[PDB]
């Protein structure tokens, strides 16, 4: 669903989505933004390896990774440790917000 | 849906909803958090008046407002203007995130 | 979500959920909606017994059982062996549908 | 949202979602459904004319008609009398169910 949260991965061929918008990290390594069946946006690493997970790091920083663990694309956002969130948007956007400012503290473990 | 954008507010009756979690703006102007039948966190500002509404501001303040725009509650994260959300999260949490760091820029208008 | 498929079931503690409406076999074997976090219907079943479970059956009946396989309460609707939907609503009603007329036939496995 | 219900339609360029698939009434006449930018099942009426509608009737058929209102391809399952819903599925079929069979009765109006 639309919001990836740090501490969390999109494996081969996982994704979000939000209407008819989808953004996925696709099996060939390149992770792209689709509005129905069209690419609106992509990290244009396809072809650079294959079966890469997505990132979304504790230091903020979104990344895409190879099998072997090297960073094949980041957003270059990585800066101070804490709790962020990738959003795909109602108005087609995504979007990284953080840090937490304020919580209810009611989660749950 | 799960999350409040900078700029929007909740009216009277209206809410955000993420599986069995609940957290609307009543018309009792009270701010509740539900886990389906049960109260988990409020503003505890029922019966303070009637027909209020929530703001999500771009300041990153998150605040009850009056039908005459007096505040009642407010998180207290005013600050640097910007991009915010709020979001009912999957882990029963409601979070403040921002301001924005990154984003692929493909929204429409 | 806001589908129970035939051939699934609730167990106990498990719901449907739509916008501010909640379906939920509850651990004291009541099924109940409730809007926000009132009871707008319920199968009055409460105390019969603990742990339930909740079954869409192929004939088309919808089931509330014991822990030991007997039955508590039904919609008596069981018929014609086939496909069915029970669906929670955008307009508030639960609804049994079935059996399939047509189909894609697009499925995976 | 993945059900369109009897009494509703689909206007040029809206769709049914759920998760990556997108059943959609596309303004050039052709209804297909998409797994992320792949075309899994269309009813090949691309070019046909201009901006039709999908129509979920309450006889059961579902159509695509012309700006007009001429047919221009449909189910055939136009029976009897009812409630019906067309449903995206979670498992990538697309179904249509009914009649109705049982009811809370608790809709709103
Ligand atoms: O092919 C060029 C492509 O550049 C753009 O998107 C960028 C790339 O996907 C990659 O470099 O990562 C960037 C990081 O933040 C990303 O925006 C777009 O400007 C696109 O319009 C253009 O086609
Ligand atoms: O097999 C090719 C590939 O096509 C589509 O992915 C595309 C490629 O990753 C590359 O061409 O970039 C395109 C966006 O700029 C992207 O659409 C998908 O159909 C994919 O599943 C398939 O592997
Ligand atoms: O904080 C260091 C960080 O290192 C790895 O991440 C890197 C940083 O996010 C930044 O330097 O960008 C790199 C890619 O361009 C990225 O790999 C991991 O070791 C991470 O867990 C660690 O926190
Ligand atoms: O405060 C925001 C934060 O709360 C919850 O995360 C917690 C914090 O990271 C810190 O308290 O450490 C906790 C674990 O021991 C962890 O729960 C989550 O709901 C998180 O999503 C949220 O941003
Ligand atoms: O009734 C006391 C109540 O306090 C708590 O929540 C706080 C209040 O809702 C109000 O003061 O706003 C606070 C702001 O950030 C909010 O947390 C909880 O601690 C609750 O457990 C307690 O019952
Ligand atoms: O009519 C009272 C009121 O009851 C419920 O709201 C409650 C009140 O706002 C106050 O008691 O605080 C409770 C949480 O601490 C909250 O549940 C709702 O049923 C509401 O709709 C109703 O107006
Ligand atoms: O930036 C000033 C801000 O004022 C109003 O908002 C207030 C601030 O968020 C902060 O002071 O907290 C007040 C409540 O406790 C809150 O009203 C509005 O005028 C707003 O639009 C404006 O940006
Ligand atoms: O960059 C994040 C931001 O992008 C979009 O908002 C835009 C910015 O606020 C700035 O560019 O001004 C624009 C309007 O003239 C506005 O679109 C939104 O998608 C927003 O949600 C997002 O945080
Ligand atoms: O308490 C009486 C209660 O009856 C009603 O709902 C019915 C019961 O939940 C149970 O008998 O199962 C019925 C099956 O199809 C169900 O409707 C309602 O009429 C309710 O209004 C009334 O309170
Ligand atoms: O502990 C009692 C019970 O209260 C609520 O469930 C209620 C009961 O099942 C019975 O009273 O019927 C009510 C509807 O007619 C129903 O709300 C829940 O809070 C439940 O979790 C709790 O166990
Ligand atoms: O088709 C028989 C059916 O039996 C059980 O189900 C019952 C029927 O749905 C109907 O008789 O109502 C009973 C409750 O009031 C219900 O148990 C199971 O054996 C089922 O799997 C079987 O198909
Ligand atoms: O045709 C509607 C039906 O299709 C799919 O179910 C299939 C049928 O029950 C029949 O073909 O047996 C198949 C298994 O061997 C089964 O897949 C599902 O998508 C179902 O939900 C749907 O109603
Ligand atoms: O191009 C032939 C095409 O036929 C199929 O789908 C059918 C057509 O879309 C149209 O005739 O409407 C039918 C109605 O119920 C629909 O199935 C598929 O069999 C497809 O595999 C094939 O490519
Ligand atoms: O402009 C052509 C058209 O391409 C895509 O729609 C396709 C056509 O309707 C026809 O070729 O059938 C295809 C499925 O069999 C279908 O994908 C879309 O990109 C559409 O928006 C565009 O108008
Ligand atoms: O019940 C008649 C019906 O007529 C129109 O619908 C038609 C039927 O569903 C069936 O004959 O198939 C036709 C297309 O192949 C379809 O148009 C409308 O007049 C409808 O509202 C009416 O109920
Ligand atoms: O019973 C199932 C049906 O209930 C609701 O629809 C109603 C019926 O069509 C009949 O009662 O006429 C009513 C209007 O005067 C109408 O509400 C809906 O929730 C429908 O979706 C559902 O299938």
């Amino acid at each position: 669903d639309n919001i990836l949260y740090s501490g969390e991965t999109l494996s081969p061929g996982e994704f979000l989505n939000n209407g008819r918008y989808v953004f996925i990290m696709q099996e060939d390594c390149n992770l792209v933004l689709y509005d129905v069946d069209k690419p609106i946006w992509a990290t244009n690493t396809g072809g650079l390896d294959r079966r890469c997970h997505l990132s979304m790091q504790s230091d903020g920083n979104l990344v895409v990774y190879s099998p072997r663990n090297n960073p094949i694309w980041a957003s270059n956002t990585g800066g101070e440790n804490g709790n962020y969130v990738c959003v795909l948007q109602k108005d087609r956007n995504v979007v990284i917000y953080g840090t937490a400012r304020w919580a209810t503290g009611t989660n749950i473990h």
